[PDB]
Formats: structure tokens, C-alpha cells, sequence
RNA sequence: GUCAAGCCGAGGAGA
RNA sequence: UCUCCUCGGCUUGAC
RNA sequence: GUCAAGCCGAGGAGA
RNA sequence: UCUCCUCGGCUUGAC
């Protein structure tokens, strides 16, 4: 085992107790003091013969496997018993098994807090927080109002408050185990005032019911020595292109507004105008009226093609719209197969013709942006002064945008013959009609680029946590800010000595603004990490039980508030109704309930009043007469039961019928019953 | 006849109807109880004057002849007729007459399954369960998904449910005979929570329309008297050797890799890198390029010897090199007589070189193994303590393993000195390249081991089933686990005083962690077994009779996916081609079936394009221009007709060719003709 | 009584 | 999906 | 070992 | 409240 100076004088008091937070720069070898510290523990405990119970937790499975693979097992792996859990992982053992099997664990806590509840419920015998001597904690920032490392410290913190009510009335009292934080920057939550930050600093101890931050300041010198700073640049450019497209589409917006006369009162192509397009959808299908809902929906789809445009080229907005108004005539061409409204039908024909023009139009490269020329500029200097040394990550906000510069750059033939070469990355999270990439897929790019097959990694906040590479010269930032954290970590991920942290971004978003602020944070956090190291001791106990009272008191009234919230017990009292179109899909007799889970009806009235969607290219899409997506059919128990979406329908109560929406099913009040399929049968 | 009071308590319910489930620890004399139940069935029909018939099945055909042999005809050979059926025996008097000739019968489950299909297809009488009174059923926890007695008993069920629909329409309805199982451990179908584990049984009692486990809990403790625990033994060993030559493979690997230019991305010796060598195979050959195809193959067998090496000393893994690749140097010799590639060329000369520097260190046993060593230790202290009564049972998992396990100890001399005799065992079933043992020579090697003429006797998964052997003390595992089921009765086949189940296992493999589990689950069956036997009547009614319903349904839908799922009439519309070289071999017109199981070609043409092998010391095989192998010859019609093997060959429709593999016969769509011989004829 | 070949299905373990 | 292991059934043929 | 679907919760940014 | 992004957990199913 190695340890260094800085090493033990962080964790020197952690060593005889004090449960306390480490906060270090990346690369500092976190982990190395953390299995440190869990062998002395270890030791003290068998040497003090009494058990030794020791848990890690992190938020990310990766982070898990990297830890229990590189670092954490090889070191203790002779001496006791270790193990790695996730999701991913199939326990098949079980989890407390494990935990009074091999006295020392790597998990997500969410595991943890699954076997509490269960528990405290009584289905499963689960565990307590007695049962264990030592839990380790990584990236303690998350520890923050209702995360699951707050869960897990509010129900320590409630064991903590019963043991204070005890001493002074009953001696014996349940033992607490120890307990050790660790991070980078502790971070701020939005304080600005620098009590504020201080103010938060404290609640993030207590949270832990740490000790002290205990940072590194008499050998931090020989920190900064060994550790290194990348150089910073800045490039900014103004939008002054797009005139006649753009034009084209406000023309459009224009002739759909008056055709609804309606006063968006706000620019075109801001999220206000899409919430206020949502919020306008929403009233006119709870009023059940047409003819605007419909026309809503377009809004927002017209909408959010010019966003795309304003931030990527024409041809990537005229391929989302005519993608979605080609799945639109595939809707109505069905409908027409199995058997005309004037909106749809209107904005049809205007359509058709200006999709016309816009083809026409769109083969007009003279005008196509210039912030990608610009990007293309640095790219080039870039990775030809790298001579084939240049580990390229791009930072963008969502899917398409990665996606089609990906496309767009192996497009270009300069990157070519420099021999560039890039490849996309996204998250795992399926949403944004955009294929995810499987954690298969993501292993698979990374270790891709490290080892050079790619040079070029188009990337997204993913990027911006763990990836742990070991070579980042240029990365650069195609207009995007997080926050001080996500800033320090990916300029800190840039691990090269001549690493250039590029900011490409438009004169209107002030990143510059946003990262001057993030410096100013840092240098307070310092700050305020050296103030409650030099509070009163009385004081500072003073504070984090006061803030410990805070969230346990908290909790107790969002619980209080939420006990049930919602009650009701009406099996079959409401009418669900299409939304785009108003009428009886169903009542609440005739649907049921597969696992608790999924919802779906089997009655043949329901049967022979929907349409099948051809799936695109087992679980096909079911929709209205009107074209309304209802839901996707399923396979559980075999029978090809037409799961549906709530977020598509409406309900009507039958005494009073005050027309809602809920967008979810759990939302609702009310209960629908199990499928008891004693009947279908045969 | 002889009863015990737990046995009269177990069996008290079937008595009187009640088609149960019986679950007993081995070697409590189940089928002592199922022989009293059969003999009291039959008394009473004789005295109500009605047709008496009584199966017993069994999943194995040396349990049929023990059964018959030992415990169930000698007790009920004179009141009644008795047999026992299997497929080694010769059923020449049918299957029907047997039912309607002894009233009493014995056999495989797959009989009766194959009489029923023959009956509803009308090609044969066959029968039905209606015929029947009672049925037996042996391991009842192979009654599962899909299996035999799933199947019979999904018949049964079927029955039911139509006769429950009678019921309550037409009083007249089919009856059902009464249906009892026995097993010893109901087991848990991987189910982790205990409501899963009650989830399982409740669908394995649904399964055998079970009316309740019926386990033993007054007179248990009696029982638990009777019946005795043997001591177990845990030894783990770490790897720390085989440093050059595995460093030499890896060279060689790399090497190899470097003139492909490929990336594993994964440890060298996983399976995964041999998935990944098998799917780039079938992609070579898909996209027809050759340098990948056969460099894969011979990937993967680097892979495999690299496997066996980290199992096995470094000669097996030469051995099986260096045969494989002396008949490709064989292959490659009878080419070049009936008559270079650059992949094939380059691999051999970098081989004949690699082969004798590998020749050359293999002569170095300082650092053979140690596991090996650990073993040798144990073995001798185990057997000179046993003074020649040590019933030594060894079980590994594949057959080289226990091929060179027997022949290095009987190498050794210091088991020699000891007097140990070691003799090894495999299953029946041709694979694995591994010449079978007939079950004339298991019962030979069985009978040799019992009477004491072979002392240590190594095995596999075949002897943690069945194998009654009077004496097992010494049980050691080298490395490998099962299951709970098996893990038990392994246990329980240690049948003596002072018995030591060894564990002798890596420190990778957690087979400790499984054998906690195990002993869990054990416990956690028991647990879900008495809340069963204490559900209420009602409550287990309805979910046994939900389970069966899901089971029916399930059933219904697999076949109605499976009515056909691959139609098409073609007989000659594709061209068959070698898969190693990309030629046209044949067509579907010069192809012909015999026997609707074997294919064949006939055609002058094919004659003069393939190579014929001597056969290896009638069936001799039969190969490609470039080495590979297309079947092997048959005499069957007295034509000696080369068969051929799909596997190794590839499609190409002539409509539009997208080239796939199919890997069986059966497993493609179209169909080829029967061999009608007229032709050939002179 | 013994042997060889081929085909079909099923289960368990691992990945 | 792949590997390993196990089981049963069917056909042919030979000794 | 791989894939698909669904559900639940949480965090960050913006408005 | 809405949008975007990210994460984890659970269930099912298939290969
Ligand atoms: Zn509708
Ligand atoms: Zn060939």
C-alpha cells in the first residue's frame, strides 16, 4: 500500500472516527485513501475483535465496476472478501446476504435504500443501518434535498436524533456506524452570497453529519505542484445568415396563426411560444373543442423546426419536418385504407406546395451557417497542428444536434484528408424519439477512442461525468453551461499537458458570464471551506444539528403531505374519451390492470372501434380514427393486449364531468382493477 | 409390505383421492410408498369392481430398470401384472396392449407422450388419458416450462378445463385419473424473493394439478432421527503460474490478431472472446471474404487451448493444438495428392516453428499447475487415513478434463503406493469430439466401483444424479456448481458415516457464495412450503387453477406461432455453395432426401468436385478443395451416398441472395425431395 | 447380448 | 445469441 | 453475453 | 408549470 503526506493529513482524523467529508481535485487518488482508510478499519476492528462492516455507494453502475476492478479490489482482495453490485448485476444471492457475507460491499445505494424500505414495509427481512460499522459516500455533492444519499442520511440522521433523545434517558442506545464523504468541489446550490454558499456548505455537512471538510492546506503546495493547469480559449460569433428560409417559415407561421387568429405576443422560435402552443393545446382539448388542438400540435412542430434551424443548417429542420409530416400522411393513408377535416386537409395543401418550395429552396449551401465554418476553422488548425495527436471532444446539448454534425463532419472532406475521424455518443435514457446508444454501445466508443480508432467523440453531458480517458487535448463547447461542478469536472477531464478548453459559442449566450462566476464560486468555496474549518467547534455542532432538524422535519411534513394526498375508491365511475377527437373510447369498468403496471382493455367494442398501425421498421402502434396515437399493443400472458398511453386521452367523472388531463397514470386518483383473465378464456 | 408412521402421515391424503405431491429426503423410501399407494388403489377397485390402470413415469431409463427390478415388482409381482418399458427395450408387443394387458406399467414419459401424438394424428390407436386411473411421477421438478411431463400433464389440464366447462353445462363428463409426484427437493426456478420462491411452487404444484405438498411436520422429528448429516470441507487455491507459456500464447495471439489487424476488446481465455472470434466467423462467410473466416476458426481453437491451459497442465493444451492441427496438416497433405494460401501458409510456417519452441518448454513441470498439487495432497491424506476404505468420487465439468485428471494420476506413483485405482466417466450423448461411454460401460465402470475394484472414480453432472452407490465418503468438487437440486442430492449420494464433501475450487469461482444460497433456498422452500400447506383452500384453488390457465394459454399461442412460421414451396430455387471457399457446390434440383432425415446429392458432377478422406482409425468423411468439411459417407439403400452436413455449407437465393446460415436442416423453410431412386439403376 | 452412425426434442450451468 | 454439461425418443446399419 | 418494450423515482440546465 | 439533458431502480419479453 502507498500513501502520500497530503494523503494522511486529509485523512488523519478519519483514521479514530470522525465521520467527515474529503474534497480533492480529480486524479488525486480518492479511491487509494478510501481503501486505505477501510483497511485500518479493518484491522482496528479484528484486532478489537468486533465485526466489521464496511459499504461503498455510488450513483453510476460504471462507476461501481470501475472501482471494484481497478482500484478498490486488487489492493484488499487477499485479505477479506469483496464484492460489486448493480442493477446490471444479477444478485442473485441476495442483498443481505451479501451483506453479512463478505464484510465489505460496492453498490449503488438505491439498492440499499430498496432493501430499507423493504424492511420497514416487512415483505422482505432487508437491513438496517446498524447492521453495518463504515459507509463510504462518492460525489457527495449529490447529497442534496431528496436524493438517495439524502434518504440514506435522513434515516441515519433520525437514528442519530433518537440516540441524542436516549442518552439522557435511557443508557443503552443503538450504535452508529461511521461514516466518510468524498468529493471534488462540494459545489453551491445557486447561493450567490457568499453566506449563502456558506449557508449551503453547512447543510451538505449536516446532511452527512460530518465533522469538518477537512481540505488539504499544509502540504496543498506540493499538491499543486504535482498537479497541472490546461489553457483556456475563447471564440464567439454573431448570427446574421438564414434570412430567406427562415423568412419562408415566419410566413408560414403567419398564415397558420391568422388562420387560427391568434397573438403568439412573444419572438418566434423562443420556449415561450412552445409552452404557451402547449398550454393553448391543452385548454382546446379540454374544452373538446377542434380545429385548434390539431393546429396547436403543428405550431409546436413549426416551432421547434425553426429552433432547429436557428441552431443547425436548413436541411436538418426540412428533415424533421417532412420525417413528421410523412408519418402524418402514413396516418392518414391508413385511415383512408380502413374505411376529411378541414384543418388538417388546409394545412395539407399549404403544405405539399411550400415542401415543395423549401426542396427547392434548400439546395442553397451559399447561406448555410457560419458559426460550422467557424467550428470547421478550429477543427483544422486544431488537429493539423496536433500532427495525429489530437483527442477531439465535443460538447452539444441534445441528440440531433450530435447526430447531424457527426453526419455533416464525416460528410467533409477536409476532416478526411486530415484523417479525422468522428463518431457520435449519446445517453443510455430513452426519450426524444432518438435511438439511445445501450451502455454495450457506449463501452464500446469509449474504449474505441482511447485507443485512437476514434479522434473525433461528438459527446453530451454524459461526457462531461466519469469517462475517465487519458488523453483530452481539445475540448471544445458548442454553445452549452451546466454549472461550476460539470464546468470543473470537464475542464479537469481534459487530462494533457497542451489541452485547449474551447468555448465555441453566439454572442447572445453568456458562457463567459457563467464560467468568470464559476471561478468566483470556486475561490469562495475555498473560502467558506476555510471559514467552517476555523468556526467554533460548538457552533458548527450547533449548525448541522440545526440543519439536521430541517430536513428530518421536512421530510416528516412531505410525508405528512403525502400520505395519501389523493383517495378515492370508484372502480368504474369515469368515461375516457380520445383527445384530439371527442368520443366514449371507454368506461372504467371494461379496462384492467397487469402489474400493477400496465393498462390495456380487451373488450371487442374496444376491439372493433381502434385502428392497427403497421409496425415500424410485435409491438405495433394502435391509434384513433383521427389519427391520435392511443398506445402500443403487448405480449404479457401471451395475449396481444393493447397497452395505452393516458397522456393521449381524456376523462370525463360522471357527476360533475370537469374535463382534465393527467399525463400519467399514477397521477390520478383513482384505482383500476387487476385483469382477472378468468374470462377470455376460450 | 412395510409402512412407517411419517410415511402412513405423508400418504394418508392420496389414500382417498387427492392428487398431491410428495417430498421426502433421499433414501427415505419413496418408492416404498408409491408401490403401498398403487397396491391400495388396486384393492380398492378390485372391490368397487372397476378398471384399475397405474403408470409410472420416469425421465430415465436405468430408473425404469431399477424401479422395475428392486423395489416395485418384487413386493406386487403376484396380485398384479407388472412391466417396465423403455426405448433400449424392445417394445414389441406394442404400447396400447401393455396398457390394456398388465393394469400396471412402468416406462419413459416420452412414450406415452409419442402413443397420445400418434393417436390425435390418427396414425396410430394410440391412447388416451381417460384409459388411465392413476399416474406416478417421478422427479417432479423437472415438470417445468416445456418439459414431458409438462406436457402430459398441460393434456391433463386441458381435460380439466373442459370438463369444468361441462360441469356447469352437461353433467356427463370425461373422467380424470388420479395423479401423485414425488420428488425430494421441489427446487426454485432461480427465483430470488421468497414470494417468488412461493410464485414457483405454486406453479409447479398448478403444473401436477397438486391439491397440496403434503410434507411430513408431526413426525418429522423422527424422521430427521433417522436420517444423518454428513461434513463438509472448503479449500481454495489462487493462480499465480503459467507465466511463459501462457506469455508465448499471447505472443502468438497478438501475432495472429496483428495480421488481421482485429481489436478483442476483451481478457484473452473468456468465452466472450470466443463469441466474438465465432460471430466474425459467420459474418466471414456471410460477406464471403476469405483471411478472416479461417483465421477466425483458428482463433478460436488458440482460445480454447488457451481455456484448457488455465485449467490444465500446459501439455493438454498442446496435445489438443497440436492433433487439431495434425489433421489440417493431413487435410492439407491429401490436397496436395489428389491435385498455398497466404493465411493457411503464413499461420503454418509461423506454427511448425511455434510448435517446436512449445515442444521444447513443455518439458518443464516446475511450474505445472497447483492446483493439481493441493489436490494430491488432499487425496493422499483423505485416502492414507481411510486405510482402503475411501469410495473416492471426483466431478469436474467437461470430458477432457476427467480423461487427463484419470490418466495423470494413474501417472503419479504416489497413489500407486497408496494402492488408489482410478478409472473416469461421461454420459452417453456423442460430443464434444470425446468418445462417449455406452451405458454398458457405465454400468460396468458403476459395478467395478462399487464392488471395490476401482477405488477413486471421476465423473461429471452424470453421477450427481442417479449413481446409488452403497459408499461415498470422500466426494471432492474440482471446481464447478450446479444447482441447489443438484447441489443437494450430490450431498445426499455421500452416503455414509464420516463423509467429506471437499470443495476444491479457485479463489475466482464463488462456489461458497452458491452453496450459502443453496442452504437459503433450502430453508426459504421449506418456509414457502408450509405457507402453502397453510394458503387457504379457497385462495390455493384458484391460483393453481390461475397457473394453469397461464400454462394452457402459453401452450396454445407457442403453437399457434409455430402453426407453420416458415412457409414456402421452392424446391430447386437456391444454390448451395462451400462455406470456406465460395463455390458453387450445388443446387435444389440435384439435391434428395432419404428418410426424411438424411440429404444427399448423387449427381456425376458433385462426384468429380469433392474430395473423399480416409477414414479416420465404412462412414469415411468426405471434404472440400480447401480443406473444409462437407459430411460423411452412409450406406444406407447400399448406395454408398455421401451425406453432408448443413453446417458447413452456405445459401444463396436466386432471387436475391441474402446469404445466411442456417445450422441445421431442419431449422430453414423450404423443402427438398425424397429420394426417388428410379434413376441411378444400372 | 454388443457396437457404430445419423436425426429430433428437452433440461441444467455459465457467459 | 454462444459455449459446456446432461437426459430421453426415433431411424438405419453392423457384429 | 446481447437486444427490445414498459413503468417508477431522482438530479442538472434553461425558460 | 413547460422544454432539453443526465442518472439510477423495478418488471416483462426476446435473441
Ligand atoms: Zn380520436
Ligand atoms: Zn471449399
Amino acid at each position: 500500500l502507498q500513501l502520500r503526506p497530503y494523503q494522511m493529513e486529509v485523512a488523519q482524523p478519519a483514521l479514530d472516527g470522525k465521520n467527515i467529508i474529503i474534497c480533492l481535485p480529480t486524479g488525486s487518488g480518492k479511491t487509494r485513501v478510501a481503501v486505505y482508510i477501510t483497511k485500518d478499519h479493518l484491522d482496528k476492528k479484528k484486532q478489537a475483535s468486533e465485526s466489521g462492516k464496511v459499504i461503498v455507494l455510488v450513483n453510476k453502475v460504471m462507476l461501481a465496476e470501475q472501482l471494484f476492478r481497478k482500484e478498490f479490489n486488487p489492493y484488499l482482495k487477499k485479505w477479506y472478501r469483496i464484492i460489486g453490485l448493480s442493477g446490471d448485476t444479477q444478485l442473485k444471492i441476495s442483498f443481505p446476504e451479501v451483506v453479512k457475507s463478505y464484510d465489505v460491499i460496492i453498490s449503488t445505494a438505491q439498492i440499499l435504500e430498496n432493501s430499507l424500505l423493504n424492511l420497514e414495509s416487512g415483505d422482505d427481512d432487508g437491513v438496517q443501518l446498524s447492521d453495518f460499522s463504515l459507509i463510504i459516500i462518492d460525489e457527495c455533492h449529490h447529497t442534496n434535498k431528496e436524493a438517495v444519499y439524502n434518504n440514506i442520511m435522513r434515516r441515519y440522521l433520525k437514528q442519530k436524533l433518537r440516540n441524542n433523545d436516549l442518552k439522557k434517558q435511557n443508557k443503552p442506545a443503538i450504535p452508529l456506524p461511521q461514516i466518510l464523504g468524498l468529493t471534488a468541489s462540494p459545489g453551491v446550490g445557486a447561493a450567490k452570497k457568499q453566506s449563502e454558499a456558506e449557508k449551503h456548505i453547512l447543510n451538505i455537512c449536516a446532511n452527512l453529519d460530518a465533522f469538518t471538510i477537512k481540505t488539504v492546506k499544509e502540504n496543498l503546495g506540493q499538491l499543486k505542484h504535482q498537479i497541472k493547469e490546461p489553457c483556456k480559449k475563447f471564440v464567439i460569433a454573431d448570427d446574421t445568415r438564414e434570412n430567406p428560409f427562415k423568412e419562408k417559415l415566419l410566413e408560414i407561421m403567419a398564415s397558420i396563426q391568422t388562420y387560427c387568429q391568434k397573438s403568439p405576443m412573444s419572438d418566434f422560435g423562443t420556449q415561450h411560444y412552445e409552452q404557451w402552443a402547449i398550454q393553448m393545446e391543452k385548454k382546446a382539448a379540454k374544452d373538446g373543442n377542434r380545429k385548434d388542438r390539431v393546429c396547436a400540435e403543428h405550431l409546436r412542430k413549426y416551432n421547434e423546426a425553426l429552433q432547429i434551424n436557428d441552431t443547425i443548417r436548413m436541411i436538418d429542420a426540412y428533415s424533421h419536418l417532412e420525417t413528421f409530416y410523412t408519418d402524418e400522411k402514413e396516418k392518414k393513408f391508413a385511415v383512408l385504407n380502413d374505411s376529411l377535416d378541414e384543418t388538417d386537409e388546409f394545412l395539407m395543401n399549404l403544405f405539399f406546395d411550400n415542401k415543395k418550395m423549401l426542396k427547392k429552396l434548400a439546395e442553397n449551401p451559399k447561406y448555410e451557417n457560419e458559426k460550422l465554418i467557424k467550428l470547421r476553422n478550429t477543427i483544422l488548425e486544431q488537429f493539423t497542428r496536433s500532427e495525429e495527436s489530437s483527442r477531439g471532444i465535443i460538447f452539444t446539448k441534445t441528440r440531433q444536434s450530435t447526430y447531424a454534425l457527426s453526419q455533416w463532419i464525416m460528410e467533409n472532406a477536409k476532416f478526411a484528408e486530415v484523417g479525422v475521424k468522428a463518431h457520435h455518443l449519446i445517453g443510455a435514457g430513452h426519450s426524444s424519439e432518438v435511438k439511445p446508444m445501450t451502455q454495450t454501445e457506449q463501452k464500446e466508443v469509449i474504449s474505441k477512442f482511447r485507443t485512437g480508432e476514434i479522434n473525433l467523440l461528438i459527446a453530451t453531458t454524459v461526457a462531461e461525468e466519469g469517462l475517465d480517458i487519458k488523453e483530452c487535448n481539445i475540448v471544445i463547447r458548442y454553445g452549452l453551461v451546466t454549472n461550476e461542478i460539470a464546468m470543473v469536472q470537464a475542464r479537469g477531464r481534459a487530462r494533457a499537458d497542451e489541452s485547449t478548453y474551447v468555448l465555441v459559442t453566439s454572442s447572445g449566450s453568456g458562457v463567459t458570464e457563467r464560467e468568470i462566476v464559476n471561478d468566483f464560486r470556486e475561490k469562495m468555496m475555498y473560502k467558506a471551506i476555510n471559514r467552517v474549518q476555523n468556526m467554533k467547534p460548538e457552533e458548527y455542532a450547533h449548525k448541522i444539528l440545526e440543519l439536521q432538524v430541517q430536513s428530518i422535519l421536512e421530510k416528516k411534513m412531505k410525508v405528512k403531505r403525502s400520505i395519501a394526498k389523493q383517495y378515492n375508491d370508484n372502480p368504474s365511475l369515469i368515461t375516457l374519451l380520445c383527445k384530439n377527437c371527442s368520443m366514449l373510447v371507454c368506461s372504467g369498468e371494461n379496462i384492467h390492470v397487469i402489474e400493477k403496471m400496465h393498462h390495456v382493455n380487451m373488450t371487442p367494442e374496444f376491439k372493433g372501434l381502434y385502428i392497427v398501425r403497421e409496425n415500424k421498421t410485435t409491438n405495433g402502434e394502435i391509434i384513433c380514427k383521427c389519427g391520435q396515437a392511443w398506445g402500443t399493443m403487448m405480449v404479457h400472458k401471451g395475449l396481444d393486449l393493447p397497452c395505452l398511453k393516458i397522456r393521449n386521452f381524456v376523462v370525463n367523472f360522471k357527476n360533475n364531468s370537469p374535463k382534465k388531463q393527467y399525463k400519467k397514470w399514477v397521477e390520478l386518483p383513482i384505482r383500476f382493477p387487476d385483469l382477472d383473465y378468468s374470462e377470455y378464456c376460450l
